């Protein structure tokens, strides 16, 4: 537990991934560096993982990625990858096994036309955790249903249970992390007028990558409560 | 010149694309559209053209795009492609010749990440054509100083002439259109401290691609005082 203690301001400039291994910095309720790691677990990847403390962050940090966010792959050849959707293709390239992304040029363009469909929800996440009454809270619900409705028009046409077909795929673990996060946000009902949505969001969570990698409701709160309070100890939240 | 007059509200839906073709639904002065038509030259790809009214847009056209944007790429199955970057890599992944994009997964994942550091501007070129003083044009300059920054420093670290190396490549027709209009926005003072991106952009000039589908600033002028007048002519100007 202790082990997964994020590195901040004044910790050492860690030392070279070993041979074998890839390295994820990453944030354990950042929902962008839990694509990569969904990618990692789904892939069989060794890999071994660094939290960043994002409210007390180490300078040395702007060395791996000068923008300052995770996640970032670092591999044994010093070769740093960011931007998660990014760091998930290159994973998906580089190691063997299940091929998260087809072959086909068509099929891939289709994963990432799902991919820009699901754009908006990133940024109204990032607006709902900031919502301060009843009144902001009935708006926000509205937003995220035209959005849902947009994702339920891709089931509706494939009839399939998955954005990829029948089989989870890459843009599945690419759009879970907002949808893990919608119970504790108490935006659970903005998917009742998309049943087809409903039925994805009980599928992944029966996913043996999903599973491995969920956060208890109680455990998202106790984030969000200490990163709302502006608390440096926030991303090491139960330790 | 009159085969090259956007289609508008009321226009026929078009037929099918023929065997051995792509079509693009393009706009002449669009910089995203612009993109696929370099890449479409680059690789020696047989295609058609179909120009959108994007001020008085046929409803035929959502049919092809939800968003009711370009590009759209349409091949003889009937598979619909949209969103510039990715009709760009569809087409370097479906058709022969020169790969646009590195084979190596870190190699590729360095132009996705340099695209990103360039992702500001699009906007920022949207908010400069509005812009309406000296004053409100000198802090526009500013802002494109700090991102043009971000793009020498790649160039700076590769010692290469273009982002991808010492050959033109997927990123540089990724990005060209936005520098292709730098000159007529009045915004070529802000490549100033930047030495290696103005050297990139002779190069890119030089560019049997680039030369090819250049715009002069006269036309890309009528253009622009078309489209802000609000003129359902601006994409057909010059005819
Ligand atoms: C890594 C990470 O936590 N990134 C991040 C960036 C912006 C936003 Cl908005 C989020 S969040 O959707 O989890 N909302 C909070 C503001 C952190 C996460
Ligand atoms: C296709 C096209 O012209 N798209 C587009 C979208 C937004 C913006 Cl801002 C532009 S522009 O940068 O050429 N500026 C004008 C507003 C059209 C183009």
């Amino acid at each position: 537990g202790e082990s997964a203690r994020s590195l901040g301001k004044g910790s050492a400039p860690p030392g070279p991934v070993p041979e074998g291994s890839i390295r994820i910095y990453s944030m354990r309720f950042c929902p962008f560096a839990e694509r990569t790691r969904l990618v990692l677990k789904a892939k069989g990847i060794r890999h071994e993982v660094i939290n960043i403390n994002l409210k007390n962050k180490p300078e040395w940090f702007f060395k791996k990625n000068p923008f300052g966010l995770v996640p970032v792959l670092e591999n044994s050849q010093g070769q740093l990858i960011y931007e998660s959707a990014i760091t998930c293709e290159y994973l998906d390239e580089a190691y063997p096994g299940k091929k998260l992304l087809p072959d086909d040029p068509y099929e891939k363009a289709c994963q990432k036309m799902i991919l820009e469909l699901f754009s908006k929800v990133p940024s109204l996440v990032g607006s709902f955790i900031r919502s301060q009454n009843k009144e902001d809270y009935a708006g926000l619900k509205e937003e995220f249903r035209k959005e849902f409705t947009k994702l339920e028009e891709v089931l509706t046409n494939k009839k399939t249970t998955f954005f990829g077909g029948n089989s989870i795929s890459m843009i599945d673990y690419l759009i879970w992390p907002w949808f893990e996060r919608l119970e504790a946000m108490k935006l659970n009902e903005c998917v009742d007028h998309t049943p087809k949505l409903k039925l994805w969001m009980a599928a992944m969570k029966e996913d043996p990558t999903v599973s491995a990698l969920l956060t208890s409701e109680k455990d998202w709160q106790g984030f969000l409560e200490l990163y709302l309070q502006n608390s440096p100890e926030a991303c090491d939240y139960g330790l």
